[PDB]
Formats: structure tokens, C-alpha cells, sequence
């Protein structure tokens, strides 16, 4: 993977509205709040899109409702990060609590990471699920 | 009294977000970068002062508002202006002050149409007004 740091030159940050548009349009989802990224499932799917085979897709819990399930999804994501040489520590313990500030900070970074690595490949996120 | 604007009124075309910010910024001499920043209610209050001088308690508007409760105070000033001028529009204050884009964009589209139906072309110095 191409790593993204606080010192990297990136595009402007997105509003919460435009960030949710990116997630929902790219993955054919229906999130209404950034806090919902606490489940880790969308991140797992974006890793599948970026680097097919990096993520254990069959193990991701796409309808997770409980914190321990969120943690399972994030452990899948961490394993994908390790596989791809991603030098970002994921603050899993914080994210899964569903607080806006922590989740918004991480998604801003993740979108920059995504944009640095996406090759434009076609992807059917419904078919993938 | 104000000319009211409804979904059935014939109006100008809607503006893009960038064109809407340019209107607010140029007219009030502000530097907003996002539609969501209209959550503070201050720009709407000043527009009412421009449209109908004396309609708004201008001295009570919080132009440097940073916290939600101050946003609500500005919107209550606006609601009082609307009542004074016979404006029939319900302001969705709770939705606006949270900075939600869709709600703020929908409201400002209406507000610009309302403004254009009512503006008489008077001179207005928005900086001098805020001082």
C-alpha cells in the first residue's frame, strides 16, 4: 500500500455529508451518521475494493449491532492493514464506542488512504457482499 | 409586510452550493466556506436587517457564535423577525443548528428566493452594520 501520513499532501477534508455520500454511493449503503462507521464493515469492504484478497470478506459481519461484533470486524481490518504494509494504527477501542469525533477523524484519514491507493477498478459492492 | 414565497411560487433557478456561498459572502462581506456554516443563524438575521430595517434586534445577534445555544438564540431573533413581517415560513431550527447539510441547503435555497422577492435595492454596508 501507499501510506498516508499527517505530513502527506492530500485532498481537502470532506464534510460529514460528502463523506457519507462517498461511502453510500461507493458501497451502495444507507448510512445516516458518521458514527455508524463504528461497525468496521465499510472499512473492510473498501480494503477489498482497494486490494482484492486483502480482507477475509466471508468473516465480516455486515449487519453488526453489538460492540464485540464491531471489534471482530476491526480485527479483520487490522489483519488487512498488516497484509498490505499499512503503517497506520487503528484506534479500535475508541472507534467501536460510536463517538462522532473519533470516527470522523479516522474516516478523514481513511478516505485519504483510499484516494492514494484506488486504481479505478470496477467493483460491485452488492455482489461482493 | 413581506412577500411570501412558496414551493408553488415562480422563482429563479436554484443555486449550486458554490454560487450560494458567493451570494452570502459578497452581500454580507463574509468568508463562509461551507453551507453548513449557516447553522449559526447570524447571516439570516443580517439579511432581514437589510430587507426590512428594524425587523431584527440587530444588537442581540451573536456574529461570533461558536456554540449551539447561541445559534438557537440567533434563530429565535430570526423567528421574531419573520413574525413581525408576516413571513409564513416555518424555520426548522433544530435541524439547522446542528449544521446538517441537506436541511441547511434546502432552507437557504428558500431563503434566497424569499430575499429576491423582497429586496428593494437599498444601499447596505454589512460591515458597518455589524460594528
Amino acid at each position: 500500500a501507499v501510506n498516508v501520513y499527517s505530513t502527506s499532501v492530500t485532498s481537502d477534508n470532506l464534510s460529514r455529508h460528502d463523506m457519507l455520500a462517498w461511502i453510500n454511493e461507493s458501497l451502495q449503503l444507507n448510512l445516516t451518521k458518521i458514527e455508524q462507521l463504528c461497525s468496521g464493515a465499510a472499512y473492510c469492504q473498501f480494503m477489498d475494493m482497494l486490494f482484492p484478497g486483502s480482507i477475509a470478506l466471508k468473516k465480516v459481519k455486515f449487519q453488526a449491532k453489538l460492540e464485540h461484533e464491531y471489534i471482530q470486524n476491526f480485527k479483520i481490518l487490522q489483519a488487512g492493514f498488516k497484509r498490505m504494509g499499512v503503517d497506520k494504527i487503528i484506534p479500535v477501542d475508541k472507534l467501536v464506542k460510536g463517538k462522532f469525533q473519533d470516527n470522523f477523524e479516522f474516516v478523514q484519514w481513511f478516505k485519504k488512504f483510499f484516494d492514494a491507493n484506488y486504481d479505478g477498478k470496477d467493483y460491485d459492492p452488492v455482489a461482493a457482499r
